[PDB]
């Protein structure tokens, strides 16, 4: 159906807007390694909504179901995870990546600065890129979530446990104390490296 | 202290070939989206060897360091886009150049008119910005676009070149030869395919 | 349950195609450590999908099962290996076939002996251990190994049948010319790549 | 020189041993992620010591300066780093790897049984694969280091204290708190995927 046409050309340019970021953010680590001996981004991760994602989402807003509605309404249908060596990388990501003519910040919340009530720390930002393609230019949104390592760790556990239900409050206030022992750690491994570079 | 100039130089040359291959494989996978055929059949990068960029500046008469050869030597970094079919050609090069940030430099067009050896290739130099972590540089990428078949030639001849120059006149009757067979069989490739599509 | 299995099958059967591929490109980068030339100039690996195993297996009147597909299809998993000569396509098999954990299984050399449509392909299915978790499978692997050429026209013909199978023999006699010419040139540069090396 | 021809073919024969290795880990990682819904490992580094160290550590021995003499007396000329998840991950690994039939167990040093004075943990084992070349077979030594996702936080920043050389000292207690420190976390976050898994 027409319908579908548009979900599957939504996959592809998505997929696209990762790919010019994700080169970006390579080019960035890669020339801060070059010019200092740090490589401030450990490992990303990048993926698209899938589909059914998408229109359970459309349909949970009440909205009308189509590809053209999904770009409206969902900014996050691109998100690249940005795994950092230590907590200053973060910071220091973004303002490499968005000090870019062609990248415009959208949205920001950082849950570094203000740690979510489970223990949840990263920084989310979406951004805007254009995409060329073979007939016209796309400007996408596309949500980065910025984190260390540690936060890594914690987030994905957490998660595991939340989908796979009841087990969530069982560890509710000790993943809290993880989340809370992972950023003592980390502070400790960032001073010292602060120190040495 | 000059050597490091160059290693510099490779770094962010570097760098500019991964901006455009990630435009051209966005350009390759949404060609391929819309007309079901994919025009790209592979590419190939590579930064040009600091003894390929002294001799050139010497045979020039240049000051040898980097700063002289990022200012006269404009094939520093280069890519081959190796094509399925010939019309692809012109179509890669018309969807890449109408990009905002893609300007083109220098064009001549080897497959309109081969080199007297037989040699077929689109060359265009284009800029490119690249995004480092405290500066932007905007540099210039030697793009030679040909079918495969125009590049198991090219390699060969290249492989007379090289290693033993002495024969390439030995072979030169002979690969003028196989270069006009490649182009009738790729002629006819070509149109069998328009056909079905 | 029966969808598990086929489930099961490709992720197994991809396996199979890492252990070839890494095999592969340890004797093309030993070849051209000791011969100055790279035999392989890409691969190509793929697994059938489900609907291309069922179809077979009801072709054969066979029961509908991936079991039954594992006993009976042998090239569920296929990889091409294109090589830039055509004289590398025979080392490259000696190479492979002399490996202790490599049994060769079937032979058919359409290069010696053309189909008569013009297709030509050495294809060999060979068995390989694969290592899982808990278990290790001997599973089978169709390798077609042909040069750059016979690839460029295989693509062609393998897209004249599929896509609008009733012009299959509209172009069986060009396709067949086609075949033909290419060999001539591959056989022209096979004879002068070889006298330089 | 002639000397020189041995180092250059044994960097590229031991990279082949990382590319057996490394596959065979893949096919591991893969399958268990497959059965079960968890991923052994995280990521791999893979490096093969450069030939200025092989001499260095030659002529420390006080042996005459060989390849040769490189195979028979170094025995972590390749080495893969594999960063696992869990800490159950890591003895899990090995023990799926030193179970297939052409893996051969060399050496084997537990420093997370048995923790350096430092505070370093990491599990290190030396295995043999056999490389199969153009014409020949080599059965090849190859260093393992698995470790966890912290410990390999912590090896990285104590190895940059140590090369860049009174530093070591300086940080030497604190860097064991962060290695008891780190321990503490990943048991709890160990005994909770353990529970939910």
């Amino acid at each position: 159906f027409d319908t579908l046409l548009g979900f599957v050309e939504l996959d592809h340019i998505y997929s696209s807007a990762l790919k010019e970021i994700s080169t970006k953010l390579s080019i960035l680590d890669d020339n801060f390694n070059h010019i200092y001996k740090h490589n401030p981004i450990h490992h990303m991760e990048r993926r698209v909504k899938e589909m059914r994602s998408l229109i359970e989402k459309l349909n949970r807003k009440g909205l009308q179901i189509s590809a053209e509605t999904a770009k409206e309404h969902i900014l996050d249908i691109a998100g690249i995870r940005v795994v950092c060596n230590y907590l200053d990388d973060i910071y220091l990501i973004e303002e490499m990546l968005l000090k870019q003519e062609d990248v415009q910040l959208i949205k920001r919340k950082d849950y570094i600065q203000h740690p979510k009530e489970n223990g949840y720390r990263s920084l989310h930002i979406v951004v805007s890129i254009p995409v060329f393609l073979a007939e016209r230019v796309e400007v996408l949104p596309v949500e980065i979530q910025i984190r260390t390592i540690g936060m890594d760790m914690w987030a994905s556990l957490e998660h595991k446990i939340r989908y796979k239900n009841a087990e969530t409050e069982k560890y509710r206030d000790l993943l809290k104390e993880c989340a809370t022992e992972i950023t003592e750690v980390e502070d400790k491994l960032q001073q010292i490296h602060s120190e040495i570079t």
